[PDB]
């Protein structure tokens, strides 16, 4: 296929979030969306939604679309972030330049994703990854839309945005060399749920072998174990605020070291212009590090954004692969 590619423009907020848009309805209403690898369901707040958070929010009306199909089983979606509470519809959603009929949850209770939802200016979330990541068991939208030939392959790919630099995009489709430089290089899924890989974790002398890493595009920073985080912290000139997951460094801090995550294919690295927030502070240059200790079942490291905004990054539900790439700094 020459080109082809339904590209949706990502829109950076301060280098710490971006979002993207897509419609519902054959009139496809406007919503502003997290556009989150790390989970597996679409969502947007009801014009039956009342609640404080949904105030101010794009709402879906499924009275003015023809292809709303009614479905109605009650959902409560819980991320860790909160939870926000409805019940599945089945509408048209547009992606970029594509449509296809879809089952979402429109949302009337966000009470207990509040004041977060409050001090947001996204309107839902839209899940990328995989079909048993998800509530309901609903076919990822990829997925869906290469069974229907709507494009090529069944994979998408995220070139984000860097602040006072340049635009991201999500790229459903294929691949598109304008936004990587150098290899390409496949980590194959260790599991189809979320685009987890096996990396060996390095930092300075402290080494986590074959970490669990999940590539989430809807992480803000780069969590690590905490017992890691714990002996990487030991003489690294780096205060915790106490209670608060807030890690501050001196923006020249020579000691901070640069994670290194490697398999048989590829290393992939994170210095410190990378991890590092804040840059000419209060007072000096106190700099937040955009890392935090989260502890699952098995030792995670989960990159967020902070890595995928230093890496082009590929998800192939085909090959069942994330392939990750140095990003071009612009376009
Ligand atoms: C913003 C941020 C900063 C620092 C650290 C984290 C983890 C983070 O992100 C917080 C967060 O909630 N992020 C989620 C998306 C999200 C972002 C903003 C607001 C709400 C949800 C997803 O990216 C990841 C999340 C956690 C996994 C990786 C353990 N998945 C589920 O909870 C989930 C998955 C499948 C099904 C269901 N029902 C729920």
């Amino acid at each position: 296929l020459g080109s082809s590619n339904d590209n949706i423009e990502l829109v950076d907020f301060q280098n710490i979030m971006f979002y993207g848009d897509a419609e519902v309805g054959d009139n496809q209403q406007p919503f502003t969306f997290i556009l989150d690898t790390g989970s597996a369901n679409l969502w947007v707040p009801s014009v039956k939604c009342t609640t404080a958070g949904c105030l101010t929010k794009h709402l879906y009306d499924s009275s003015k679309s023809r292809t709303y199909e009614k479905d109605g089983t009650k959902v409560e979606m819980n991320y860790v972030s909160g939870t926000v509470s409805g019940f599945f519809s089945k509408d048209l959603v547009t992606v970029g330049n594509l449509s296809l009929p879809y089952k979402f949850i429109e949302v009337i209770d966000t009470n207990g994703f509040e004041p977060t939802y409050t001090a947001s200016t996204f309107d839902g979330i839209l899940g990328l990854g995989w079909k048993d990541l998800s509530i309901g068991s609903v076919d990822p939208i990829v997925v869906e839309l290469k069974n229907q030939n709507k494009i090529e392959n069944a994979l998408f790919t995220f070139y984000l945005p860097v602040h006072d630099k340049h635009t991201g995009f999500l790229t459903i489709g294929g691949i598109e060399e304008r936004f990587y430089e150098g290899p390409l290089t496949y980590e194959k899924l260790n599991h189809d749920l979320y685009w987890q890989i096996t990396l060996d974790a390095h930092v300075g002398n402290i080494s986590l072998e074959k970490a669990n890493c999940i590539v989430d595009s809807g992480t803000s920073a780069i969590t690590v174990p905490t017992d890691f985080l714990n002996k990487m912290l030991q003489n690294l000139d780096v205060i915790k605020v106490p209670f608060l997951p807030f890690y501050v460094t001196l923006c020249n801090n020579s000691k901070l070291p640069t994670f290194e995550f490697t398999s048989e294919n590829g290393k992939y690295t994170l210095e410190p212009e990378y991890y590092l927030q804040h840059i000419e502070d209060v007072g000096p240059g106190l700099c937040m590090l955009n890392i935090i200790g989260l502890d699952f079942p098995v030792p995670t490291f989960i990159l967020g954004d902070p890595f995928m905004r230093k890496y082009f990054t590929v998800f192939d539900y085909d090959n069942h692969s994330v392939g990750i790439a140095l990003a071009k700094k612009n376009l």
